[PDB]
């Protein structure tokens, strides 16, 4: 017998793998709204690069999606005209690519200060950083998301900043539940047995689960990127756990659909489900069917939960290891009228001709 | 003519140079108070060692003092009946010694919560740890110092915290005020000629000066320690700013007494005064008279003003290249009744027998 779940969203995808391989990845692991990153090549960080990005996507996803816009060293207070139009802004705190560098800590006070104040910001940020980015968000009165919690230092520091009723949010992706030391390059670096204890343990903290899907090739893992790629193991892994008690249907699906929906204001996909079975189990190979990464770090795990189906939109998207939608099919939430950010007026009545 | 100061307060010197001939320094310098790091060889990092440290001290200081106490990852919540007896707590944020790293922000975090609240907290921090150090101040709800300020985006940061009306102070040692990449090994490092000229233009924000005197031989910086002797030459590199205009006498007097005084609660010295001559130019020689260290990076940098006569506590202390105090002269000011730190009552009446 089958489980009907929402449409659920992943806020965190790299997309080169491109839009159609990378969404088809999606689909099979039950997702039907991805938010892409800016990381490409070349980096979504101006207008131009957004709207090629944006007719790339509508030609190739198969599945819907925002594209983020990054934030650089040369572009504050440059983007306000289409700042609406994309997921949100991302700012890359950590090791990056030179073009997604920030030189200093006022380079992310200009970004904070110039983003339009009604829309996201995502911040990687690993360790104290997370205490420096969540500094800058109350200097400029405003919130911030981050992503990639992997350590029980930054769990416990959201966790605080929460209790002091400070407007922060977080994901984590399932490599960080579900991996350790024990078991392999990522960034965040896999975390200690401790660390996924901590990040279980304090759950509640956990807004938003996401992947990371980093689509590298071993032949490029193995000058090392960062990432794993995961859109097709997240929900088979988090199903086993919820079978396992280890977490409700309802903490899946507020992790996985309403806090996406809410934190980044995304639209609802009408007439778009997604049915699994509970019951089947099997053994994770060594690459899974869509992604063109064609390896994976949680080879030979034992999972319980399959994606049998998924609907989007009135069209059968994908059944039992066949991708159903055409590239192209997806399209962009935040070209949606329900997909625009609400915003007071900034900042005709009388019409003379 | 000679000008008469009040006796100046250094705030931040390392002494492992033994107490006797740091003093020295200290009063050829116009200095008649330090405030000593823990950072020795072993570190003052609990109880015994702090007792040793202020017994050596009695015995070799010719000038007055107080102890800093290190944070250390093993020391939380272990130093409440000593705190009250040294300069402060002092946290290594940065590169330094293993037995002084924290391991984690929630190790910054358990200090904070644990160190007396009335009781003065110092950080080393650089670049964005300034801003990390100062979320877990406004977690906790206290103030916080923040040593050697070397950067541009270090000052502006500070800036705008107390623009927001936070609990913040910081000091800026001369060789980041007069020195650059330009003209060699420190932390922080050297600055550029922008991070120079922007502590200068943010003069207002900077509460203290003081030299993180670090006496290392040439030997041992040419696996470098961090740190410049400057005890000796912190003054008069000042006097010139001073008598070039670049700021008042007041400036340079708030920010080497009333302000280390204030941030510190460090208590009067009576009978206590240095005279300068503002008209003598000097050349700065390949090393000063009294530090062990026996080397500057000032080397060859003209100067005008020189230090005459330094009086502490009604003794002729230092006079024209000669120190006539003893080792032992110097007494720890934590000890002297006006020396507590105000507290309210924590936290016999009816006397049984």
């Amino acid at each position: 017998k089958l489980v009907r779940l929402p449409g659920l969203i992943d806020v965190h995808v790299h997309l080169r793998e491109d839009f159609a391989s990378g969404t088809a990845a999606a689909l099979a692991g039950g997702i039907t709204m991805v938010c892409a990153m800016p990381n490409t090549r070349p980096p979504i960080i101006d207008a131009p690069a957004l709207a090629l990005a944006q007719k790339l996507a509508e030609a190739g996803a198969r599945c819907d999606f925002a594209l983020f816009l990054g934030a650089s060293s040369e572009n504050a207070g440059t983007l306000g005209t289409v700042a609406g139009s994309a997921a949100g802004l991302k700012l890359y705190l950590n090791e990056t690519f030179s073009e997604l560098r920030l030189d200093s800590v006022v380079q992310w006070m200009e970004h904070f200060e110039t983003w339009p104040s009604h829309l996201p910001i995502v911040a990687h940020a690993e360790q104290q950083t997370v205490a420096a980015v969540l500094m800058v968000a109350q200097l400029t009165q405003r919130s911030v998301h981050i992503c990639h919690v992997a350590r029980k230092e930054e769990i416990l520091l959201i966790k605080a900043a929460k209790a002091r009723g400070l407007p922060v949010t977080c994901e984590v992706a399932p490599h960080h539940l579900f991996l350790s030391h024990d078991d392999g390059e990522v960034r965040p670096e896999l975390g200690s047995r401790q660390d996924v204890e901590a990040l279980w343990e304090n759950m509640a903290v956990i807004d938003c689960f996401a992947s990371d899907h980093a689509p590298h090739t071993l032949e490029e893992k193995c000058r090392p990127p960062p990432g794993f790629p995961g859109l097709e193991t997240m929900l088979p892994l988090l199903l086993t756990a919820v079978s396992e008690g280890r977490l409700s249907l309802d903490d899946l699906l507020q992790r996985l659909h309403h806090n996406p929906r809410r934190i980044f204001h995304l639209p609802p996909q009408e007439d778009t489900y997604v049915e699994v079975d509970l019951e089947h189990e099997w053994t994770i190979p060594s690459h899974m069917p869509f992604s063109k990464a064609h390896w994976t770090p949680f080879e030979g795990q034992k999972v319980k939960g399959t994606v049998r189906r998924v609907v989007l939109r009135g069209e059968v998207a994908y059944i039992d290891g066949q991708v159903l939608v055409p590239p192209g099919y997806g399209q962009d939430v935040r070209k949606w009228p329900q997909g625009a950010v609400p915003q007071l007026p900034p900042s005709p009545e009388r019409p003379r001709r």
